[PDB]
């Protein structure tokens, strides 16, 4: 009946709003005001594919569906090693159903407002152990949904599920107005720069209206690990254009007139992919359950964290409702996570962690073959809505050849 | 707009009813009358877990929810090698949400009636190539949902996805009244007889009311491959009791007064697990798409075929609706299957095919440990609602030990 959530983010607010609609009392702790979120720095590029969007629709939370531009496909390009300014791989495929990117600076504050209107108890505090000890005495279940916040480290890192202990990419975001729209359909335009990094770009909705989000990922120490000397929004926009001019001149043609959406429409950072154990034990001996990025944190290279957050909150909501009047004990907590991990997130995580490493030959062959086998390009693109569908053919050479043949037979 | 389906079974009727509700015209071919199905031989033990049941509920097709007894857990027993009449493993765990078994002799005819009432065009014919050639000219998509019927062999067997080319178990069913109900909760009572076979029993609903279904699976050539000399319903009931008396005397105690529900409440047969390619090309060059057991046929040992059929028809329905006015071409057909297979059925199939082979030591250790680690028994039982959750720990020794420890830590 009474549920506490620490962290008013994507997963926490989605879960809390779903619980309020199911008749629960919900207490939520936020460490920021809605307006400070709206006007602060961007946090994500939040490209959500149709399955995730549908979870929001089923809860009545798709408040920006008509205003947010759709992302209608996925494109992949690789620079040509010899031919200057050209591409050796350049293909695209349409998504079976649109994706959408609604700036968390819009969504989270609006969902905070809705949470209050629907009877939630919003408490404004940077929560720590004392708040978790208090919550665990007055609530039937307490979840930690604090994303990358320091309190997420209460949960023990799971070494076996975490192959990396260091960041594998240097990240940056740039929200811009003025970019030439993609024709004849919008897409996530992926640009893979061998041994250097990746640039992704797609339309989105932010606090000043429709835009495009530039996403940069650089191999640490390399030419796209280039944000440390950037100290002003103007320097950040300049650096963004320098990457395109240097590595993706075909995308620079779309950017002759770009401007930041706002001075806080920029981000630079990095983190190590990490999986954690879901049950944390407080000094009192009482227990809390971690949600979404607290327990499974992937590098953004595959565009999956928000998708994972919506699917994780959906799985946890269903588990809570199915438990009914039963106690939310450690066993129940652990099984709830296990269903998320073994059923889904282990495959998103293995796929993303593989793609962070240098691509093996059979992967380069897949990417080339997709350009000449449209069913394979379509399988690649739509796999982003459910990355389980990449296994076993993406990771294994022999299986990749079998799947290429399957796709070729229906081309 | 116009869809044809050959085979009025679980998957075909579920899909057809979902398409009619979405505004499509649907033509369906049945090779039997509803009454001949109601009064004919049983076809399945159709134990459906909550995710599958929920697919039926979301379509308004759970017409027997209140009359059908619930199956509330899963139990596992193994005879003791030394101690006579005793068990060395004997444990149970509650399902997070109930399962239900509604005799296909009840469900399929009732869904056939509903299909007509909702505007479907039901055509009564044993359909063959000529009907598929006619359908493919007058309909936008033609699916074959004929289960184990001979026409299913139009689709090419997929050797790489089919490790077996012979039956791995001799099957039998016995629907009975009078069995002592299980206390204190109902369950699928699994009995694993090392090197011989398996006996499963659980409550269900049939045409004469609530019953229990006895399910026998025998290693070919062994003592539970014992149905060839059975030629009358009385001999079939006697043989059923002989198995329990010989191998599971603890279950015989529940059966002192059992009687067949009806003389057609019996079945004996066998088949080779088979996966097929989903697109078949007719002599004209036009194409048809296989559904459910036509393309993925598993031995019943894991209780998954009906569950797969409901999840396959749900995936195909969603794919059709998402395709909208687009052509149902071979590429679309193949991608629809690929999403079912790579996303879900490959894992159900790998798990079931492993369990048909002799269990390795780490599996026997898992089964024993589940009896002393209740979180592990619960993970095992609830894995039947989504067998993806068994990977990778069920199939690998080191991973199994890790998961045992995870479960032990929350016990
Ligand atoms: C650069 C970048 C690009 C990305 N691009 C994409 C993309 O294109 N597609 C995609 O799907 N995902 C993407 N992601 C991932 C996605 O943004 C996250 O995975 C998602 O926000 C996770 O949701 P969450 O609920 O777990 O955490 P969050 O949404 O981060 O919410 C956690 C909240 O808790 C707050 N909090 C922290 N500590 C406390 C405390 N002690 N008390 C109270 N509140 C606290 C935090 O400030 C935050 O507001 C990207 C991530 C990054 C960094
Ligand atoms: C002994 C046994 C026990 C089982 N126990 C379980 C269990 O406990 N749980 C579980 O989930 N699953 C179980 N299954 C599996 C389950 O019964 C099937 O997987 C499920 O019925 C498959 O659905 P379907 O739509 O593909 O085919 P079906 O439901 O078999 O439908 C196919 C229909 O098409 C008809 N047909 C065939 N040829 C033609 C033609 N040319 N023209 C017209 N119609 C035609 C067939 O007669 C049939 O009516 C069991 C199966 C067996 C054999
Ligand atoms: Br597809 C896709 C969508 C968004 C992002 C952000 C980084 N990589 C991505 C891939
Ligand atoms: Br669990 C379960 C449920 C039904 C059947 C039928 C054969 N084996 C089964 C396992």
């Amino acid at each position: 009946k009474r549920i506490a959530i620490v962290g008013a983010g994507q997963s926490g607010l989605q879960l809390g709003l779903g619980l309020l609609a199911a008749g629960y009392e919900v207490t939520m702790f936020s460490n920021r005001t809605g307006e400070d979120i709206r006007r602060g720095k961007v946090m994500s590029s939040q490209c959500m594919f149709d399955t995730s969007l549908q979870i929001e629709r089923d809860l009545g939370l798709d408040h920006w569906a008509s205003d947010c531009p759709t992302v209608d496909g996925i494109g992949l390009a690789v620079p040509h090693p010899e031919q200057k300014g050209a591409k050796v791989i350049d293909w695209a495929a349409r998504l079976n159903a649109s994706a959408q990117s609604v700036d968390q600076r819009l969504k989270i504050p609006a969902w905070m407002d809705e949470f209050q209107k629907k009877g939630g108890e919003l408490v404004f505090k940077d929560a720590g152990i004392d708040e978790l000890e208090a919550c665990t005495q007055s609530h039937d279940l307490t979840l930690v949904a604090s994303g990358k916040g320091e309190i997420s480290k209460l949960f023990e890192r799971d070494a076996h599920k975490s192959p990396y202990d260091k960041p594998q990419r240097a990240l940056a975001l740039t929200y811009v107005k003025g970019m030439a729209p993609r024709e004849p359909f919008s897409a996530v335009c992926m640009n893979l720069i061998p041994g250097v990094g990746e640039y992704f770009v797609f339309p989105a909705l932010t606090t000043t209206g429709p835009c495009e989000i530039m996403v940069f990922e650089g191999v640490p120490g390399g030419p796209m690990d280039c944000w440390a000397d950037v100290k002003t929004p103007e320097e950040h926009l300049a650096r963004s254009k320098w990457i395109l001019d240097t590595f993706t001149p075909w995308e620079a043609e779309r950017c002759k007139d770009i401007e930041l959406t706002d001075d806080n429409g920029i981000l630079a950072g990095r983190f190590a992919p990490t999986v954690r154990k879901p049950v944390a034990t407080l000094p009192s001996g009482r227990k809390v359950l971690g949600l979404a990025d607290v327990v499974v944190l992937n590098d953004p290279i595959t565009g999956q964290g928000s998708n994972n957050a919506a699917k994780c909150a959906d799985t946890y909501l269903k588990s809570i409702l199915a438990r009914g009047d039963g106690a939310a004990d450690a066993a129940w907590m652990q099984q709830t996570f296990d269903r998320y991990w073994f059923g889904y997130a282990q495959w998103v995580t293995q796929w993303t962690n593989m793609l962070l490493a240098p691509p093996p030959p059979h992967v380069l062959n897949l990417l080339g073959s997709a350009g000449a086998v449209p069913p394979l390009a379509s399988a690649f693109a739509n796999g982003f809505d459910d990355p389980r569908t990449f296994f076993p053919w993406f990771a294994d050479a022999a299986e990749s050849e079998r799947y290429i043949a399957t796709c070729a037979a229906v081309a």
